[PDB]
This record gives structure tokens, C-alpha cells and sequence, in this order.
């Protein structure tokens, strides 16, 4: 109920940046707050986002037919990790709160963070198909994304051009980190950056900063239960029976990967609920 | 359908096995296309080693300002006067020269490797890939045709509209519409192999066999359908939002126009997964 752990995920090359100004306002917010302040700024750690044969530190159980997946996950149970994953895996487990701050790079994350998520997100470190979403490992934690854009927020409106911001969203906050157990609170979104006066600049850093002094007391965004689902194989993890008749009476979708076929709720991967 | 002989394909791979089913689609895909006359050209990005990192040393003179180093701006101008890394430059060579893209990964993490995000952003600089003058229909690549060859982990029910992963569409959007769209690519009907580690030996040689079957003529096929250019007024005042008249029709309507143009109405069954 009280958060005390965060980790700052920068996926920014310029100490000169916007980006770099808010992982710093973020780090000073948190402090005065009584926060324990983690940093991984990808590119000062020169972090490699590659996976490879080279994660494994040993010999691997089956390197004529080398699978990823079952391999590091062999790894991870044996102590056989790279160490600089295993240092991330650190951070995370120790981190309460864990903090995302990128530029929106080709509607999604910088290569470097994508990477970073394919060697640290370990199979039964990060995720299970045994515990998935709201059981997932990360149920504890707590994640948020910081996105700054080139594109304004009318561009990423329902009209706008490039379309919907939930549907963007929706692979990283769903996929990525709910899959997890991460409870995902609301974006923040700073549309047009570049387009920013010097004056509403130093407010952005500001609100961010105010934000942070209350941020683990927020609703986080609403996601299906998993209990909804039967969660097995033979099933094919499709929702049950009852649910399914239930929606039927239901007005809109769930969330935005679970519209099924009805109205996405107005920002549900935006506003909390 | 009609011949392709002499027209050009390149194959961006994102796998480092060669044991792996994606590089058996890659080879698949190859030797189709070799056999009805097409020059296919591929970019193994494990093979080449290729560097996924935006950086300044993406340019190889000076910056027009080192203090206050900005990506887009010094790329473009990189671009304008022929300053690219000559990686990059190879790269969009091959992209330049190619009628059809195939992009066959695996999906990682509900989205492409860090390796294929890595040359999207290196390689798609402005001017050359995109501008703001002329997104989507009227972007650089109008003229070609590119198309996504997935695996999956997850089986096709968990990326069913009911399924614990929720819709493939959804997934499908940012990359389809976001990358290969708004660059002006006609976007085909992705090829998508779900739960390949569960499936069996006689069925994965079919899925192969499929693959060559369909890109035998895979230039006649319907692309899918994105909402057109022509229905937003693409500039600043506007917002490059939705023309009046448009929304006005919209109103009435029970279904939106695609997945990110849904509208707050029901999306199209398969908008990102079947054409029209
Ligand atoms: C590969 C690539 C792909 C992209 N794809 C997309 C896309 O899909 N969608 C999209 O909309 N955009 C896209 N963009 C644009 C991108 O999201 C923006 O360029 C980025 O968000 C700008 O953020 P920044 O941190 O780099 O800011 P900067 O450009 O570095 O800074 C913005 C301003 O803030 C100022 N500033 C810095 N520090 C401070 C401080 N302490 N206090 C106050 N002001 C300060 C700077 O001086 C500058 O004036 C893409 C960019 C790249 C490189
Ligand atoms: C970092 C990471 C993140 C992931 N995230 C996700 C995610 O978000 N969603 C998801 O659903 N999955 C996810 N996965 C799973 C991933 O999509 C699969 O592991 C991958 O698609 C398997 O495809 P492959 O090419 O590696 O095949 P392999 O596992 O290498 O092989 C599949 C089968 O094909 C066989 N085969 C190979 N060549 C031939 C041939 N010539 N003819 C016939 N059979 C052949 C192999 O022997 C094997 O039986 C993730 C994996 C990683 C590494």
C-alpha cells in the first residue's frame, strides 16, 4: 500500500533530450518522496538488445535445434545467465515501481527497450503460462509509460489520421507488461514535444513531477480478469462458457484486444476506470 | 496470374537459426519466387550482424548541430546530401530497387525483434521512407507491396477475439498501418503460422507448400483495407483529423472503417487480417 522501490527504464541516446529531462525529474520526484531511485538508461549502459546463444553462459541442451525460449529459460533455473541480464532481472525484482521513459519510436518502443524486454522479460522470470496476466510474476509491481512523440495528440485522436493511441498502446501495456502481472497505470503522454513552447516545457516536467508524489495510490487501467478465461490448453485460453453468454448483454468490449466485435470503452488504455 | 519475371523481392529475415521454421519460410519464400522468373534479394539481419541502434554515427560528416543532437532533422539532411552510414545506404538500396517486401520473423513480445525495429528505424528516414507533405496513400512506397510471414508461440484460438491474448488485429495495427502504411506500402494479407512448436511434422511441410502456393501469384491479391488519405484534411489547423462531411456520414454507421479508425463502433471482422 506503500510504494518504496522504483525503477527509471530510459531508452534515449541524448543527455540533451526532453526524454533525459523527464527521466531526471522523475529520479528527483521520487527522492522527495522517501523512493528508492534505480536507473537503467540503455544507451549510457551501451545495452546489448540482441537475443543470442551468447545469454546462455555454459553449454546449451540442445544447440543442433537452439530454441530461445526453452534455453533461457534452462538458464535462468541453473544460474546460466549473462550477467548483464541477470543484473536487469535485479533491478526488476526488486523495484515496486517501474518506470518506462521513451521517445515513441515507429508506434512502439526504441529498438534498444524492445531488446531489453526479449533478454530480461525470461520465460518463469517474467512470465508463465501457468500464471498469466493478473497471476503473472509482476502482480506486486506496478508499471507506467512515459511516451513523448513527434506527432500531435489530435493525429492519435479517434478522427486523426493516424488513428486510435489505445490501439497503439495495447501491444506494450496488455502484452508486454500486464502479461506479466504488472498492474499498468495511466499513460503519460506528451504529444508534440517538438512543438512545445519553452514555458509549457517546464510545466510538463512539473506536472510530471506532481503526479509522481501520488502515483501508487491511482486506479490503475482495467484489463479482462483472467478468471474469465480457461486458462488450459484444451480450452485454447478462450474465455468461458458462462462469460461469453454473459457478454452477450454487455454494451461494449472489455478493453481494446477484447472489443470482441463491440465498441472499445472511450481511453482504456489511457484513463483508468 | 499474370508473370512477375524480372520484377524484384527482397526477404528481410529477423532469425539467427538456420534450423529454425522462419528460415525455412525464408527459403521456401525464395526459391517461389525464383521459380516464377522474380530477383530475390534478402537481408538476413543475424547474418549481417546489423547494427539495431539509432546513433549519430548513423551519419558520417558533420551535424548540422553536435550540442543538440536531434535524429530526424539529421538524418533527413544525412539522407539529402549522402552522408548515411553506408549500412543504411545498402539497406534502402535494396528497398529502392524491390517491388515486393516479405518480413518473415518471429513474433517476439506481441510485436517484430529488436533486430527488424532496430532497421526500421535506421533504415526508414525521413524523406526517403516517409514526409509529413505525403503520409499513407500518397507516401514513398505506393508503388510496392509488402506483406508480414509470422510465427507464433501462442495458437490461433489465444489471438481469436475470445482468446486470453485478445484480438491479432489489434497487435497487427501498429505495424501494418503505423510502419508499413504510413511509408505508402500497399499492405497484403499477413502470413501468419500459429503455435509452430506444436504443430505436427506433416502439417509444418504444408504450411511451407502453402507459402509457395500463395506467392504464385501473390501480386494479384486484394491488399487490406485502411481508410483512405483523402478523408482527413492533412494539415496543422485541421489537426489532420477526419473531414466534416465525413464524420457526418460516419454517424449512422454501425461499423468503423478499420482497427485505429474504429470510431468508437464495431471494428471490421479481420480489417488487419483479410482484405475486402
Ligand atoms: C526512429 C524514429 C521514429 C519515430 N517514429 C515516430 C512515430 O511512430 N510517432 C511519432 O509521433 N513520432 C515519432 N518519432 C518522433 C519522436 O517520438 C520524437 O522526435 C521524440 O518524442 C522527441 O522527444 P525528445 O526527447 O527526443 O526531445 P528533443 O527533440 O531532444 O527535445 C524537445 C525540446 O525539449 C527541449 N528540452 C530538453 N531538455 C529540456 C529541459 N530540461 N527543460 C525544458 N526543455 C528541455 C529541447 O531543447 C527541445 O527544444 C520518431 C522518431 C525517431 C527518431
Ligand atoms: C524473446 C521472445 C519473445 C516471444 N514473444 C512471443 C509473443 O509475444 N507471442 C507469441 O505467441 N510467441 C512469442 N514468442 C514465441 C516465438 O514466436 C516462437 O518461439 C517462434 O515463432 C518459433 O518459430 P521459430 O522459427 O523459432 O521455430 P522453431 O522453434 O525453431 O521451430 C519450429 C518447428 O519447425 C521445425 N522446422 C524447422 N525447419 C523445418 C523445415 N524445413 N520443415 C519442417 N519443419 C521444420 C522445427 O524442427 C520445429 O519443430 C517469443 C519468443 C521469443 C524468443
Amino acid at each position: 500500500m506503500v510504494g518504496r522501490r522504483a525503477l527509471i527504464v530510459l531508452a534515449h541516446s541524448e543527455r540533451t533530450s526532453f526524454n533525459y529531462a523527464m527521466k531526471e525529474a522523475a529520479a528527483a520526484a521520487l527522492k522527495k518522496k522517501g523512493w528508492e531511485v534505480v536507473e537503467s538508461d540503455l544507451y549510457a549502459m551501451n545495452f546489448n538488445p540482441i537475443i543470442s546463444r551468447k545469454d546462455i553462459t555454459g553449454k546449451l541442451k540442445d544447440p543442433a535445434n537452439f530454441q530461445y525460449p526453452a534455453e533461457s529459460v534452462l538458464a535462468y533455473k541453473e544460474g546460466h545467465l549473462s550477467p548483464d541480464i541477470v543484473a536487469e532481472q535485479k533491478k526488476l525484482e526488486a523495484a515496486d515501481l517501474v518506470i518506462f521513459q521513451f521517445p515513441l519510436q515507429w508506434f512502439g518502443v526504441p529498438a534498444i527497450l524492445k531488446g531489453w524486454f526479449e533478454r530480461v522479460f525470461i520465460g518463469e522470470f517474467a512470465y508463465t503460462y501457468a500464471a498469466m496476466y493478473d497471476k503473472g510474476p509482476f502482480r506486486s509491481k506496478k508499471a507506467v509509460l512515459s511516451i513523448t512523440t513527434g506527432g500531435s495528440g489530435s493525429m492519435y485522436s479517434l478522427q486523426g489520421i493516424h488513428g486510435d493511441m489505445n490501439v497503439i498502446l495495447w501491444p506494450i501495456q496488455s502484452g508486454i507488461l500486464h502479461f506479466c502481472g504488472f498492474q499498468v497505470l495511466e499513460p503519460q503522454l506528451t504529444y508534440s514535444i517538438g512543438h512545445t513552447p519553452a514555458d509549457a516545457r517546464i510545466q510538463i516536467l512539473e506536472g510530471w513531477k506532481k503526479r509522481l508524489e501520488n502515483i501508487w495510490d491511482e486506479t490503475p487501467l482495467y484489463f479482462a480478469p483472467s478468471s474469465l478465461f480457461d486458462l488450459n490448453f484444451q480450452a485454447g485460453f478462450l474465455m468461458k462458457k458462462e462469460v461469453q453468454d454473459e457478454e452477450k448483454n454487455k454494451k461494449f468490449g472489455l478493453s481494446v484486444g477484447h472489443h470482441l466485435g463491440k465498441s472499445i470503452p472511450t481511453d482504456n488504455q489511457i484513463k483508468a476506470r
